[PDB]
């Protein structure tokens, strides 16, 4: 089993989430911020069997888009130039799981 | 050492945190949402020595209970002038979903000025 | 590749973020809560190449400081402290890494 951490842009979050659900993947969503832009993005945690990892990755790839994102921004004052930063569709880490439990006690 | 990621219901979050502390397990948590119900839940990150893993899992099992949760009803627009309350759709939610991950190395940095 | 989870105090978060960037490391941050003090802190997730793990750990150690924090709850008691570390750090193995760049 593997635990996938996928850091995606907020604009793709809902589409990805719906696609993972359609593909019968469980997932948990975390609100995160990037080290460089210091702005909101989204991290998904997706646990799955080894044999289904490439399927999950394909869903991520197909639902996330690389974009340019704007970064939060003399005698004479000038209007500052926007700062446009390349942001990938997804940064993904696939981690090994030692054991899984689903506790259903009442 | 292992690093446990446990996704639990909000209703159990305070009770689990208290039980971990009483059991001398460290823990960090964060508010998360579920991909299916799109509702708030909590994710715990609990680092533990190998000897203690079964004790940590026991605490999680004991303090995190399965419940039925309502699915948010359809937001589809009607014409009737009303608040419409359809049959509830109840969804099973487990006590905890838990991933135990192997740790390669551990550091606790205590530098001052 | 390895994936570092580093739990640091909020007052070190911006400095750490900047030092990682200066060191050519990527990072993601989670706003978290500690179990014992029940107070806000920051969890960094920093993925890096095997051979650079010790360099990332150095940046973390260098930029995060241990601080004393007071315990809180008919009176304000004689203060009792705990020493919050600069960082609690777990280095985790990564089976695979992907960076999807389709637009
Ligand atoms: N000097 C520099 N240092 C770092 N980034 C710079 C940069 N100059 C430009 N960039 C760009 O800034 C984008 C957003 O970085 P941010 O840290 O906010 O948001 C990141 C961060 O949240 C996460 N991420 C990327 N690398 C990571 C890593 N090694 N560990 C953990 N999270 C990472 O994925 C998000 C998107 O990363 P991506 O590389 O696609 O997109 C990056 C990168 O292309
Ligand atoms: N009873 C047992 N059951 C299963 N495995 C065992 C074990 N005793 C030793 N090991 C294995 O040997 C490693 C070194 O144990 P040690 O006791 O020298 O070094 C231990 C111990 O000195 C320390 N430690 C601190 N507080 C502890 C506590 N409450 N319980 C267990 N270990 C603790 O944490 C160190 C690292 O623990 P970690 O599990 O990463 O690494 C452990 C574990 O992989
Ligand atoms: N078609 C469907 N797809 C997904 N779930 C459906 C479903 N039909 C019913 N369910 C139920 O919805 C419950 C809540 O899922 P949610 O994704 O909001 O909240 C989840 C999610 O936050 C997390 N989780 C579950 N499996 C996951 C995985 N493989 N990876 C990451 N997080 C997971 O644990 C929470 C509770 O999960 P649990 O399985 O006990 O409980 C699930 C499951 O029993
Ligand atoms: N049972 C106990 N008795 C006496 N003193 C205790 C105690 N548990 C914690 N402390 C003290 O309280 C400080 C803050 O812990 P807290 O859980 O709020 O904040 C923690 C928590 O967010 C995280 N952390 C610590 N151990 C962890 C673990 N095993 N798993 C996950 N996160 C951990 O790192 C933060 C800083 O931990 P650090 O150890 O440097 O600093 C700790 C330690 O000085």
């Amino acid at each position: 089993m593997k635990l996938i951490f996928a850091i995606v842009q907020d604009q793709d979050s809902n589409r990805l989430s719906d696609a993972l659900t359609k593909g019968n993947f469980g997932a948990t969503k975390l609100a995160t911020t990037g080290g460089f832009l210091k702005a909101g993005n989204t991290t998904f945690i997706i646990g799955t069997e080894d044999e289904r990892v490439e399927d999950a990755l394909a869903i991520i790839k197909e639902n996330c888009k690389a974009r340019e994102q704007m970064m939060t921004p003399t005698v004479d004052t000038y209007v500052p130039y926007p700062i446009e930063v390349q942001v990938g569709g997804a940064t993904v880490f696939v981690m090994p799981v030692e054991s899984f439990h689903h506790f259903l006690e009442h």
